[PDB]
């Protein structure tokens, strides 16, 4: 539940940026590393500070010499002719893409991302890739070097923040989350060369001034994610433990990756 | 059905920058104005750009040689002694205390402040003042001035930002919510002797220390403003008028902080 007196009502003791930096590093979590961060923070229990809590203690944890990323997609920038959640009527579409202000990275709120990702994009030396629906933030070492240059058209293939993690050998952190919010797995849909490619639009600044911009991308599923993740965890290296109440899981991104982009062709 | 599901249903044509900005004009809104701004984003009925759409309206509206303050509370940085909504276990407040992480006005969330103030405050340029659990973020003509040197005892008192926008001549904006977020009628309280007063406590950065800091504060009263919103209104000088769906109120903060001060002492 999200009401808080059921999160409170979970938890034996308070969570503190202390028992998060303690369970993060008995987890594996290590200085230097780079890792990619996906959270839900009431899965956690009542925390002490909450996002900024689990911010500082991923911080203290992997430190400067380390990397942080976390995805920060802005769905709502989208067509809204694909919509489902909700769809809206077909009398606004235009309206929505004559309208709906630009992507600016310093601006831009995420959705579907959580609380511990609004958090940790707005703090200081934290990076924005640009991109109007999928991007991501990143700090510490390789901030710049895996946010730089993310393209427009196939926003998780090999021209993604994404990429640049694989390159890097990095990890990726699932706290309380499962594999449908595992956004690595969309570089094994772009390799598998198997999903469908779509033509999406967002709106951009392009010239100093709103376009609204079409472009390519795959049709990520995130429900072949989880079909994945089942089937990974039977076969490849996962390492399992908890922060407060949060089951969590930590692994090697190209482990995954690989994994997943086999899966797809079969 | 969804929350956003019945906030689609209730719109018939989608809300933009473009017809905000008209509306906030219609209702009396003008370039060069001083306002703190109160609000719901779902009262509007749906938004293309959601909160991003309702913070650029105002902006283009008054300018940055008009003023927009809104409040930034972080309330679950206090002494948990207080906490009611929810409570937590006694066992917990000294570790509470010992570990909460420092207010920091450039990291530090709100709390049932609203996603439009949530994208107010890290918005670029917008400044926000030192109080750990009752700041203001400000934009424009007199950010500085509003927001610097609050004091820490009496946060809604003659040294907060309340003061300067009284001196000021500034208005208050209703956006969908009620005279109970009215924050500037805590001004009133606090010269009429209306509300008992608790020592509470927060952590700060001072000397580059994480300090837990005590002080006295009132223990402001929602309920009592409704009641003297109900009679200031009749007294004829509230200008109102919707945005989208919401129901807004314009007022002198003048005008409203005298009448309650002079509501509370007969
Ligand atoms: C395939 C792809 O690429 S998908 C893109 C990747 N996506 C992601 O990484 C998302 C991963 N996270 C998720 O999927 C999550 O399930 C979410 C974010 C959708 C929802 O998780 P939640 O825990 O409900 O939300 P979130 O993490 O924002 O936390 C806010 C909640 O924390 C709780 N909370 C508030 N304060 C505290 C505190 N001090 N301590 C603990 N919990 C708290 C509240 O319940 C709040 O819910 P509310 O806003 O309804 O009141
Ligand atoms: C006296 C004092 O000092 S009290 C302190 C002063 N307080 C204030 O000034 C705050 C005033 N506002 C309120 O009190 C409000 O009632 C709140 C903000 C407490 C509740 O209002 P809400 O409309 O529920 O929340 P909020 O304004 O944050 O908007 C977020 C909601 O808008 C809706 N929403 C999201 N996107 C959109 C969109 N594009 N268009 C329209 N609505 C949307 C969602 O339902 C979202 O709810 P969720 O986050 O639970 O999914
Ligand atoms: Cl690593
Ligand atoms: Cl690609
Ligand atoms: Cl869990
Ligand atoms: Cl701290
Ligand atoms: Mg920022």
């Amino acid at each position: 539940s999200n009401a808080m007196n059921d999160i409170v009502a979970s938890t034996q003791l308070p969570n503190t940026i202390k028992t998060i930096t303690n369970d993060l590093r008995k987890l594996g979590l290590k200085k230097g590393m780079t890792v990619i961060v996906h959270s839900s923070l009431s899965s956690i229990g009542w925390i002490s500070g909450g996002a900024v809590a689990v911010v500082e203690a991923l911080m203290e944890v992997i430190t400067e010499e380390g990397t942080i990323i976390m995805p920060t997609q802005s769905s709502d920038l989208s067509d809204p002719k694909h919509w489902s959640r909700p769809p809206v009527p077909e009398e606004w579409w235009q309206i929505i893409r004559d309208n709906v202000p630009a992507f600016e990275p310093h601006i831009t709120p995420t959705r579907a991302m959580g609380k511990v990702v609004e958090c940790f994009r707005t703090y200081p030396n934290v990076v924005r890739s640009n991109h109007p629906l999928g991007s991501f933030a990143a700090w510490g070492r390789h901030a710049e070097e895996i946010t730089v240059n993310q393209s427009l058209s196939m926003s998780l293939g090999e021209e993604s923040p994404l990429r640049k993690i694989y390159d890097l050998d990095g990890y990726i952190l699932l706290i309380g989350v499962g594999y449908d919010s595992n956004t690595s797995v969309g570089l094994s849909e772009v390799r598998s060369g198997a999903c469908e490619l779509i033509k999406v639009g967002a709106p951009i600044i392009e010239n100093g001034e709103r376009v609204w911009k079409e472009f390519v991308d795959m049709d990520y599923d995130s429900d072949k994610f989880v079909e994945i993740g089942v089937e990974f965890e039977q076969k490849g290296t996962v390492t399992m433990g908890k922060i407060g109440n949060a089951k969590c899981r930590l692994m090697k991104q190209r482990d995954i990756v690989d994994f997943g982009t086999e899966w797809f062709r079969k």
